[PDB]
Order: C-alpha cells, then structure tokens, then sequence
C-alpha cells in the first residue's frame, strides 16, 4: 500500500493473544478488555524501553465495541470498559509519543459477534480518522462471498485514503480466501501495508511450526511481493507467555527477523521476565527485521530434521537462521558450505560471521571456501549475520 | 516385586532421552555414551545436591555394549568408549555414594541392534551381578512372540533373584505387549519393581499431554497395581532440556509426584539452569512423590481444558495439581468446594493448603464447606498439599 506507511514492518503490542474477549472487568479487572488496560499498557512502553527499541503502535483487537451502533449509525466503545471513547485514548497514547491501533471486520458481525462493517466503510473509515486512530486491523468474519470480501478490503482501503490520515491497514484478505481460491498477492499489497496469510497463533510451539511450514510451502508465492508499504504478516510474537521454551522463543524471534514480519507483541508488559524483555529488545535482531532494503528472507534447505533460512540485508549483508526441528537428544551439529549462503555472494570472497541468537558471539572470518559449523539446541535456532568483506 | 527394593518410586538420571544412541566420540565426544560422561555426571549428583535430593541411581541405557560376546559367550563393555569396563565404573559409582544401572533386552538385539539377551538370562544376570550393577532396565525389541517377552522378563527375574544381589528390576513388558493383547499387571507387579507401559517420551509439550491423556484415559486398569515394590513407569523426566517452557516442565515435576513416577533424570547435569535445578530438586514436591503410604493419584475431574488429579499421603494429606490445557490467553481462574478433594476426607473438618508449585505459598485454613479460588498458567500446573487439621 502506496500509503508511505510501513516502510519497515510495523512494531508494536496488540491484545489478541494474551488478552483475548475478557468482558469479566469485574471479577478480573486487571485482564479485562478496557481503556485501563491500554494505558498500563502505553506507560510501560514507554518506561520499561518498548519505543525506544521501536514498538510504536499499541493496537486494541477486537472486543473493544459497544454491542450496537448509536443513532447516528457509527461505532461506540463499549461506555463501560472505555468510557473517555477512543479519541481521548488516542490522545493519551499520542502524548507518550505512540501510535494506536484499532479493529473491525470487513463482513457484518467481528468475530468475536460485534457490529460488522459491511454497509459502514465510509462511516467506519471516518469515525477511525476523526478519532486519531493510527492503525486498522481488518479481520474476516460473517462474509458470505469472495465477491462481498475483496469489494469490503478494497473499499476500506480507499475509505481510509479519503479521510486524508495516516491508517496503516492490516488486512486478513489471504486468510479467509485461500479455503476457496488462491489469493492474488500483487492485488492484496495495492490495497494493504500488511495481510494475514494463515491461522491465528497460539501460545504454543506447535502453532510456530505450523506458520513457519505454512511460509516454507508457499514461498514462491508470497516472498516478492512483501517489501516497503506491503508484508506478509505470520501474527504476533507470543514471547513473555506460557506456551514456549527459551529455544523455541528464540526460533520465534529470529524467524519473525528473517521473514520481515510486523512484530506484535501480545504479552503482559507487567508481568514478563528479563530474558523474554531483553529477546523482544535484541537491537541486532530487530535491526535485522528492520532493515531498510525490505527485501523478505526465505527457507534456502530443509532435511535430517534442519531448516537453513537466509535473508538479503542493505550494505551486501544476509542474515542466516538455522533451525533444529528434532524434538529429542542434545544440540545437533549442523555444516553448511558459506559458498552456498546468500546466493554465492555473501562470503565471496570472504564474510566477517557474528551469532546473535541465542546469544552474541563473533565467529570470525570465513573464505569463500569455508564451512560454518554450528550446534543448535532441539527446537532452538542459531541466528547469523554475514558481511561481506568487499 | 518382592525383592524389599524400590519401596519408594526410585529416584536417579538416565541417559536415553538427552544424549540416545550417539557413538561419534570423534566428532561429538561431550554427548557420546562414554565411562567420561558417567564418571563426570556422577561427581555432578555428588556436587550439585542431587544424591541428597534423593536421585541415587546413575542408569546406563542402550548402546553401552561391544558389537559381540567375548570367547565365553559374556557380554562386553564397548572397548573405545567403555576401555576400563563396567567393573571399574560401577566401583566409582559406589565410591561416590550412588548405585550403577545398566540396560539389556528380552529378545535377540537391544533396540539399538546390540547383543540381545535371549538364551543368555542366567549368565547376563550374574554378569551384571559380579560388575556391582545396582539396577537393570529391560527393553522388549526383538522378542519373537508373547510367550518369549513374558517368558523372558519373568525368567531375568528370577535370574537376577538367584544371584542374591539386590538389583532394581525396570521392565517393559506392558509396553511391548499392548501390540498383541492387554497386560496382566498383578502377573507384572509379581516379577518388577517398575514398568514402562507407554510411548518413550521425548522433548516436548505434546509428548507429556500425550503420557497424561493416555495415564488418565486407562487409570482404572494401572492406578491400584501401583504401590511399594512395583510402579507404573510413565519414562524420564526431561526438566532442564530444550522443548518445555517453565510452565510446562512444572506440570511434569507436579503430576510424575501425583502418579507416583519413578524419578529418572535425563538431562545434562554440567549445563542446567537455576531454575530446572530448584524444581528438580524442590524437597517438597519429591515428598509427595516418595510418600510411604505409595498410593498412585488419578484424573479427578476433566472439563472446559482444566484437569484436576489428587493422591492420597500418609497422615490423612493429599496432592491436588490443576491443569490449565488451554494453550492460549491468560492464567485461568479455576474453583472448586474444599468437599470435593480427597474424597471429602482431606479438610473434614478442615485442612491447611499450602501451594507448592509454580511458587511454594501457605493458603491457610480451609473449612469443610469453603471453596478454593486458583489461577492457572496456560500448560502449566497448581499443585498444593491438604493437611487434615482440627484448628479452624
Ligand atoms: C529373591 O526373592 C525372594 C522372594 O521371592 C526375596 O525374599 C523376600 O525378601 C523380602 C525383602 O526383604 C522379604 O520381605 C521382608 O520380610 C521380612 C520378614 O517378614 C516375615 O517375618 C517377620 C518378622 O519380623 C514378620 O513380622 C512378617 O509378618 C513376615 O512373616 C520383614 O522383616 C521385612 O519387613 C521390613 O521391610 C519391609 C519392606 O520390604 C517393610 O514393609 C516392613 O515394614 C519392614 O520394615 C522395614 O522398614 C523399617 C522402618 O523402621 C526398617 O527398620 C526395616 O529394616 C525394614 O526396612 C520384609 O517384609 C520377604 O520376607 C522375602 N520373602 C520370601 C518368600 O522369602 C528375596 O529378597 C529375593 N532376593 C533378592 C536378592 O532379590
Ligand atoms: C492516498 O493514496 C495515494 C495514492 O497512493 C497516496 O499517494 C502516495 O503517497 C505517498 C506517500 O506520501 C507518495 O510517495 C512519497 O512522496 C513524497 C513527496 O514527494 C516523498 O517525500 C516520499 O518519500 C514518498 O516517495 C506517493 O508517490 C503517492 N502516490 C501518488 C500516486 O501520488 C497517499 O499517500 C494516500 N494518502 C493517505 C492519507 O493514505
Ligand atoms: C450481510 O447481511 C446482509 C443481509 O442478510 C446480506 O445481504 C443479503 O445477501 C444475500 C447474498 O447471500 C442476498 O441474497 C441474494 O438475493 C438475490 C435476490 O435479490 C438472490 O437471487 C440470490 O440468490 C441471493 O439469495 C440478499 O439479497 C442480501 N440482502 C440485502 C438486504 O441486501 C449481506 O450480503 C451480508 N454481507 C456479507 C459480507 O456477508
Ligand atoms: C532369537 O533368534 C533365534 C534364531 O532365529 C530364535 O530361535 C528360533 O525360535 C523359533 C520359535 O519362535 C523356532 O521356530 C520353530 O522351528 C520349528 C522347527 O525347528 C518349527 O516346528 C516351528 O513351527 C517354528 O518354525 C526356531 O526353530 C528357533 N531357532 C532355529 C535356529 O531354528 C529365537 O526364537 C529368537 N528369540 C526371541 C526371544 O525372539
Ligand atoms: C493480479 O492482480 C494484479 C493487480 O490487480 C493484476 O495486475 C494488473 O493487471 C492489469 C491487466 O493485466 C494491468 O493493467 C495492471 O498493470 C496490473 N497491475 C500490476 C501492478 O501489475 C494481475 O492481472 C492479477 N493477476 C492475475 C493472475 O489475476
Ligand atoms: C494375572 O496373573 C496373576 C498372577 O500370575 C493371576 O493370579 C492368580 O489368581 C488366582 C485366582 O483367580 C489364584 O488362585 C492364583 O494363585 C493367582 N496366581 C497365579 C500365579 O496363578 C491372575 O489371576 C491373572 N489374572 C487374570 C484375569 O488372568
Ligand atoms: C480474527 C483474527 O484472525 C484474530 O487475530 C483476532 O483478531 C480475532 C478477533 O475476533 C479473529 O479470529 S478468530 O479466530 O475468529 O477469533
Ligand atoms: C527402548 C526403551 O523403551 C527406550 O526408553 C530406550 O531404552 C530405547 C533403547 O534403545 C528403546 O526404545 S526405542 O524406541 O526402541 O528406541
């Protein structure tokens, strides 16, 4: 989406994952969807380091609406769990220098049986940008055609343009089209910064695997067309829950790095540990997601229970991610020619090695004619950046 | 097993799960199954408070053994990677305050294609006897027929009696039997002190959801065998590994103390967290798993992705974990009436609950007819401890 918006992937929290449709404020109103929780939210941002390392938009899933639109026809904020609205939360999140994120969906109920948009673009559109919204999310329930689907993004998105702000547009176009027939990529990208390809995650190491093998089968498709103002989005990073091991937080970070993904956190920034804090914060390892050339990495091999993924960086740098997929046994020795990597350039006629996961190690110089050996932890993965000596 | 060993779940480290079948000395000598790893991880359980904690048992598994029997039809220590022989590492063992398990196989090869132990129960029984081994662990690859395996483990038995060394007896007879037929488990109970009787596990959220759902699913038919001498075998602990989050290694260490587990440790002692080791070694829960009265818990209730187990202990206690199966959103609340937990004796009239895990946390007095109010992490486990009192 030609909008100037998400020249890098977008950075940011979103509630989904963690927080989920928590309507209970009264028996639990620490975890309920509310303005309160937003602002605990934006403060911690702030003071624990989150902007600064650039998570920038702080993004209300669905659940945030009234159950009815009002007399004029527009949407509410529920009056109790929001009740400044969301124009006075936007002012909020702008005075600590963030951005805010809001959800609808393109048929006629949310997901979760809110007002749908269907009939309301226009309205929608404007309500959002009168509000000082920053950010769409636009998910695909009750649409009852293809037809009815690709009109409803289309139409939000030149809706959104008109109200002349700023709306970066993420939109889950691919994801509820690819049961019927295969999504026109180069189309979705005209209309949206960022687009759902597959299934909600979980906090669950089954559900990265799944996503990571959902992006490796359909590479060919999807790869190209993600670069500045348009990304594949595999959904929020669920580092700092429950569900993942320490290698397996590790994977999420370095593949979301290498795919050029938006990083959404959906975690409590209240309750989360040093270690999943300083992965989220890793400077080298969102640089590499950062990178300005915008160019999306890809799975390179696959075999004995290994994935070699790689991405082209500015400057003749690549990042390599090696991954280990035998859930049995110790650290697993994996060898690859660095001939191979980044296409025969990167280490041609040598390359300068730096680990940054699991931790930071510089390995050395590599010649054109080297290996790179490495141990990876079962389910982990190690992240590599290549610089070229030319 | 009648042998007056194992009175309590046996308690120890094995190799298998972390570190399997590796025979690379050259390229991979830290993970080879070496005499040097052994050695090095028994002066570790010293060390580092796992032999005061109770694991006492350092158990070789598959791919110790030369390719052949010597001259005399015995088995042999692998001659590179085992150069001063089985003999010698046991004395070290035992010098160090521990006891040595091995491994071996009913039928023709291990599972891992060396020497099987068919036509051979007598003379491997007092090999294993004259090496100072204190435990063998007894895989069913490579048996022909049900009449072999369960010939097999009852003839080893025997064999390992009539050497008149005290010898932990591990079996897998059940596992290897549920191809063909339903195990017998008062026939197993007679001749092991514990049995394998699911999948091997691995390193994994799935591979321990996958052990809890079949133990629950098939409780009526294995809990009651269970008791002092003879335990359900549900495989290693794999806290302190690569695949389980914190909340997922907490349910492991909370429900192998609710099923009364024999504790094998199969992890790498030299590089484990602070973290994995506190909770390995959490005095407490290792108190639930070896209580005296050695009655296995159970699946209590199931329902909207919460399981509740509970075991019964001496002294009128009882164990209740609560599982959170729902791997999404946030801790859940969970309630129940204090009447519903152990059988309604457990806080009749009352009983002080003192949380263990995640975090160990005194919860007072409960009346008979007071509720309990828990959060549980997704895939994680509150486990808590009921004394019966007459206070409050
Ligand atoms: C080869 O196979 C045979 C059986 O096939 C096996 O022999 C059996 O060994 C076991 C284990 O030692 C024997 O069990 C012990 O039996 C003695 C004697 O029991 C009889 O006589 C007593 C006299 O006191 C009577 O009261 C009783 O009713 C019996 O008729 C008992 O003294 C032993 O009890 C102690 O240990 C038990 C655990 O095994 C406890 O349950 C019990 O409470 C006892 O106390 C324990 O804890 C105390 C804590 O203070 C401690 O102080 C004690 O020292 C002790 O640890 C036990 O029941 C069984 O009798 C044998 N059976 C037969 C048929 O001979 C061989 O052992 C086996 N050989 C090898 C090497 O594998
Ligand atoms: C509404 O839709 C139009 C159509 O794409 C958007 O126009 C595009 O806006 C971008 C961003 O401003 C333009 O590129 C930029 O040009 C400026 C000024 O020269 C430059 O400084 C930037 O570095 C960047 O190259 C883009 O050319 C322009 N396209 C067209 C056809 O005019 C517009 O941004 C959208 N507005 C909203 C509110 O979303
Ligand atoms: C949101 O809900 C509205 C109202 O239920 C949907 O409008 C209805 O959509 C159906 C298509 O499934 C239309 O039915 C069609 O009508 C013609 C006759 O005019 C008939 O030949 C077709 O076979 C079919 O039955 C229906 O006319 C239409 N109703 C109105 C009032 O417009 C709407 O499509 C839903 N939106 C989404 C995105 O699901
Ligand atoms: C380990 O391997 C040995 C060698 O193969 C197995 O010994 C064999 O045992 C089977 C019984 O399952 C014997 O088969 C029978 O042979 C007789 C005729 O000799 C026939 O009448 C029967 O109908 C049946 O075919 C077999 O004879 C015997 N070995 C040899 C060399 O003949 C042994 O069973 C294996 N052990 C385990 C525990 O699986
Ligand atoms: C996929 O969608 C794109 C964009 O809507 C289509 O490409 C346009 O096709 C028309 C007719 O060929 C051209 O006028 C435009 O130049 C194209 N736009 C761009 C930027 O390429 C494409 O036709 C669609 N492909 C399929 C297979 O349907
Ligand atoms: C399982 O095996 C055990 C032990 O071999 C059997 O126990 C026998 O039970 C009968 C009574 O039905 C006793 O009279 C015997 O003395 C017991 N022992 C033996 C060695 O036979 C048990 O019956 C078997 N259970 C089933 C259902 O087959
Ligand atoms: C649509 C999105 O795919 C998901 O991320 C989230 O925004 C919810 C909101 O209701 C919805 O998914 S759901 O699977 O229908 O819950
Ligand atoms: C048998 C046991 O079940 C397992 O724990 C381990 O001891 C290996 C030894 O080779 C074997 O299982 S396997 O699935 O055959 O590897």
């Amino acid at each position: 989406l030609d909008n100037g918006l998400a020249r890098t992937p977008t950075m940011g929290w979103l509630h989904w994952e963690r927080f989920m449709c928590n309507l209970d404020c009264q028996e639990e109103p620490d975890s309920c969807i509310s303005e309160k929780l937003f602002m605990e939210m934006a403060e911690l941002m702030v003071s624990e380091g989150w902007k600064d390392a650039g998570y920038e938009y702080l993004c209300i899933d669905d659940c945030w609406m009234a159950p009815q639109r009002d007399s004029e026809g527009r949407l509410q904020a529920d009056p109790q769990r929001f009740p400044h609205g969301i124009r006075q939360l936007a002012n909020y999140v702008h005075s600590k220098g963030l951005k805010l994120g809001i959800y609808a969906d393109v048929g006629n109920k949310t997901c979760a049986g809110f007002p749908g948009s269907f009939g309301y673009y226009d309205i929608d559109a404007q309500t959002f940008a009168d509000w000082g919204v920053d950010l769409l999310k636009f998910d695909g329930c009750y649409c009852d055609s293809l037809e009815n689907l690709a009109d409803g993004y289309k139409h939000m998105s030149l809706a959104l343009n008109r109200t002349g702000r700023s709306i970066v547009y993420s939109c889950e176009w691919p994801l509820y089209m690819w049961p019927f027939q295969k999504p026109n990529y180069t189309e979705i990208r005209q209309y949206c910064n960022h687009w759902r390809n597959f299934a909600d995650i979980d906090d669950s190491w089954k559900s990265i695997k799944s996503i990571l093998d959902w992006t490796s089968f359909n590479q060919e498709r999807i790869v190209d067309v993600a670069g500045p103002g348009g990304w594949n989005d595999p959904d929020m990073l669920v580092i700092g829950n429950f569900g993942l091991s320490w290698n397996q937080q590790v994977t999420q970070m370095a593949l979301w790095a290498i795919m050029a993904a938006p990083l959404f956190m959906s975690n409590d920034l209240r309750h989360i540990s040093p270690q999943a804090k300083a992965l989220l914060q890793d400077k080298d390892v969102i640089a590499i997601n950062q990178d300005p050339l915008g160019k999306q990495g890809y799975q390179l091999r696959q075999g004995d229970n290994f994935e070699v993924w790689e991405r082209p960086l500015s400057g003749l740098a690549w990042a390599v991610a090696m991954i280990n997929r035998q859930e049995i046994g110790g650290p697993r020795s994996y060898t690859i020619a660095v001939a191979s990597l980044g296409k025969g350039v990167a280490c041609n006629p040598a390359c300068f090695i730096t680990q940054l996961l699991p931790v930071k190690r510089k390995l050395g110089f590599y010649e054109w004619t080297s290996r790179l050996r490495s141990h990876i932890n079962p389910t982990g993965t190690v992240l590599l950046q290549l610089e070229n000596t030319m």
